[PDB]
DNA sequence: CCCC
DNA sequence: CCCC
DNA sequence: CCCC
């Protein structure tokens, strides 16, 4: 199988460990043997002008991974939402109150459906590639998580020295590891059998950094880089 | 304690990833200190003609599990069904009703009751051997888990050079190493406290195997063989 | 941040690894990195004359918490409650009843509230310091945890000989160490980052101890000794 | 809610 | 409830 | 639904 995923994460964190705003989304393709992603696209958003009660990142997500998935041309584009593999292009008022999901749930995918629903349509009878919202159960998704991780890493990397200080706070139970040109971003649970992702760059010089747990956020770790 | 546990486990799945038929039945022997099975029963199903809407499995198992609970007589039967350790012989509609699980699970269990209450009662004026649903609680079901996966590995090294390509979906967050001359399978997740199994089996040449994770269900590793 | 944090871990089993009662009682200071603790206070308990239906455990670690928070001065109170992080001062029928826990839940806490909610809300207007309700979202509190479990093998370590056999339950998938003059306590589930702890003690002689799954609890360990 |  |  |  070849499949194209997005998801949106990593946040600047202030001094108290609360979210201030996400950072990277990512679309990657993942192809046999399925622990790793080659061929990846970013989309950065600015964590101090961002609305973390909005829903932007998927409308973000949505887009990239159409970006990619026009040039790669996959089986299918999986997107992060756990609502048990429904097509988007099928997602109508009337489906999305059908699902058992929270009411809550229900409630913010009917607005996305405005949009959403008739640019899958599009992209459906253009391409024939599904975009389905499985979420947690979808490997190429945790996949982007990872990189959504390292390409937030590369952003406090590119971005340090202008505001002096920075707490990333990490997609859950995942550690990067720092080389001379490159990023390395690993899955801290075994149980994923191996879950990986590696993003070049040029690491500047005059910085130190640390990777400690979320004393608030239990399987949640923190990037930590100063000058 | 000594604990004799039945499950049924691993499947082969289609190219799309998509579960066909379940394959091995297990009941085990656990005893002190709790992290393997040395006595062991297994029952093979057809995965070609199998119903995995159909509840055939857990009749499999407590079959099994009695079959082997009469040769080495054990303090308790695990049964894998998550129903807070209710003894199935004490299974009524009343408490069924009252078990706090889906109302799919108390009709599903409603139609079990029909044939498996009279049979664990009678087992139970026999042996005086209790038969609960412990499920994801226990250890032996768990044991008794990795080792379905381990024989439908086996059963995929069996029938590998007649079907000429498997996919077989194992249990959840397992691996399995093979040596010259047998199987051995361990779980990935070490909050488990390093639970394990093994199998003597003949292992056929001319076969290249690789295991890898399910693109469509995390935490769960394929198996792939080929001739 | 520096965080003090309280739990009740570790329980006397019987040889059918039935609970009989709870161990130690243990506050923690955690600091940066939060991976453990050097400052802490234990309390035991008598686990013979122990109600394992009460809610005795959570008045000890409230009390405990404050014990050292009066004394190390942190900059909040980590109690293990999963409320999703209420000040306890705030506690009353109307908020409980509000929460989105069990129905049993909003009982023990209502009953709770009438002793707790003023002892928090004296804290606060002494000190500043708030008292939340946190539980297993919190880093300190899975520290004090594994610290429970710890001085639940001490607590067996000084009660073996007189005792002639003990079985310790330890709190969720947590191994222990047991050097010349220390007990080391460490996390089995990587994802956590590598939370652990330390206690020196003297360790008696002529005793032999293993480390084990409890076969009827899955993901929790045994700790055995003997003489 | 907590405990194994 | 189970299966991947 | 997502985010730490």
């Amino acid at each position: 199988m070849r499949i194209v995923a997005a998801d949106t994460g990593g946040a600047v964190l202030d001094e108290s460990f609360q979210p201030v705003g996400l950072i990277a989304t990512v679309a990657v393709l993942v192809e046999k043997p399925y622990k790793t992603s080659k061929r990846f696209l970013v989309k950065y958003a600015d964590p101090y002008n961002y609305d973390l009660s909005g829903r932007q990142a998927i409308r973000d997500e949505i887009e990239l991974a159409i970006e990619l998935a026009r040039e790669v041309s996959p089986d299918v584009i999986h997107l992060n939402s756990t609502l048990g593999g429904i097509e988007v292009r099928k997602l109508d008022e009337s489906t999305i109150d059908a699902l058992q999901i929270s009411d809550r749930g229900k409630e913010i995918w009917k607005e996305l459906s405005k949009d959403l629903q008739p640019l899958a349509k599009k992209f459906w009878e253009e391409t024939g590639i599904e975009i389905i919202a499985i979420g947690k159960s979808s490997v190429p998704v945790r996949i982007a998580e990872i990189y959504a991780g390292i390409f937030s890493v590369k952003w406090a990397l590119d971005n340090v020295k202008e505001k002096g200080g920075l707490l990333v706070g990490l997609p859950r139970y995942m550690e990067v590891e720092i080389k001379k040109d490159k990023i390395i971003g690993k899955s801290l649970d075994p149980r994923e059998g191996g879950l990986y992702g590696e993003v070049k760059t040029e690491v500047p010089q005059g910085i130190k950094w640390e990777l400690y747990p979320n004393p608030l956020v239990r399987r949640f770790m923190v990037f930590e880089i100063t000058s």
